[PDB]
């Protein structure tokens, strides 16, 4: 098992991560036009989570931590298709903050986009290092979506996520659209695609879900709203463990929010050890508490 420590960027603070937060929350409200007015919120949440998802518990391979998302063979990953997307939005940032790691950088992408998006408040850490070529992790560590829920079980406990965590990370599928040239699946998770609410459990509950075959010849669930779920999202509705989590997020936004957001940073943190003297982890006030 490699050991990677947290490692401060030289000098740096709660304030210098705040300033580069705020540019990415602005960049976020100027750059509205993208994918037909959904903006670029649910892309960054994606990325955050396809750099931290290639993580291997029994090895410390992979992990947010590296910043190896920078490097061909992850960028060219098939499951990472479209999130090149996320990469050019992050570019004048990086720009603009030479100074801050990749891995806290594309990380801090799906933070931002999370609390910008009216979603919880998600603590976050610095000290991500950049490591080599030779780190980056094979493709084929992400999640496929035509399985069921036995699939995403074992999927999951590789990132240490058990099954409370996997539901309430799945919320996540509330936002954005599968795009049927990034991933051979097409549409929305429901009517609030850019801000984030628990409307993915009260969908699959409420809604009427047919199983049908889209233009790339795969199977998902649709419903007369035009909503979508993947195969793997309906699992979670298949499997009595999954279900009782479901019927619970539906219910009780708070709880979902507080969930959610120990899940996510979990995940973003994966693989890194934070030093005992470590900054406490920042927790970033978005433009509008900040009047900005
Ligand atoms: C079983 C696990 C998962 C599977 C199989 C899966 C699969 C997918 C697929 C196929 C897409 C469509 C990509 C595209 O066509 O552009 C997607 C989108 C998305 N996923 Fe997941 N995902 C999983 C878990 C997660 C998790 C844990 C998160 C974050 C907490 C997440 C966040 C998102 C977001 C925000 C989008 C929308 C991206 C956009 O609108 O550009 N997913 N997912
Ligand atoms: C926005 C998309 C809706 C789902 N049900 N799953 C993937 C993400």
């Amino acid at each position: 098992t490699l050991v990677h420590v947290a490692s401060v960027e030289k000098g740096r603070s709660y304030e210098d991560f705040q300033k580069v937060y705020n540019a990415i929350a602005l960049k976020l409200r100027e750059d509205d036009e993208y994918d037909n007015y959904i903006g670029y919120g649910p892309v960054l949440v994606r990325l955050a989570w396809h750099i931290s998802g290639t993580w291997d518990k029994h090895d410390n391979t992979g992990g947010s931590y590296g910043g190896t998302y920078r490097f061909k063979k992850e960028f060219n990953d098939p499951s990472n298709a479209g999130l090149q997307n996320g990469f050019k939005f992050l570019e004048p940032i990086h720009k603009e903050f030479p100074w801050i790691s990749s891995g806290d950088l594309f990380s801090l992408g799906g933070v931002t986009a999370v609390q910008e998006m009216q979603g919880p408040k998600i603590p976050w850490r610095c000290g991500r290092v950049d490591t080599p070529e030779d780190t980056t992790p094979d493709n084929g560590r992400l999640p496929d979506a035509d399985k069921d829920a036995g699939y995403v079980r074992t999927f999951f406990q590789r990132l240490n996520m058990n099954d409370r965590e996997v539901v309430a990370l799945m919320g996540a599928h509330a936002l954005g659209k599968t795009h049927l040239k990034n991933s051979g699946y097409e549409g929305p998770g429901g009517a609030a695609n850019n801000v984030f609410t628990n409307e993915f459990y009260l969908n699959l509950l409420n809604e009427d879900w047919k199983l049908e075959k889209n233009d790339a010849n795969n199977e998902q669930w649709d419903s007369k709203s035009g909503y979508m779920m993947l195969p793997t999202d309906y699992s979670l509705i298949q499997d009595p463990k999954y279900l009782s989590i479901v019927k619970e997020y539906a219910n009780d936004q708070d709880k979902f929010f507080k969930d959610f957001s120990k899940a996510f940073e979990k995940l973003l943190e994966d693989g890194i050890t934070f030093p005992k003297d470590a900054p406490s982890p920042f927790i970033f006030k978005t433009l509008e508490e900040q009047g900005l």
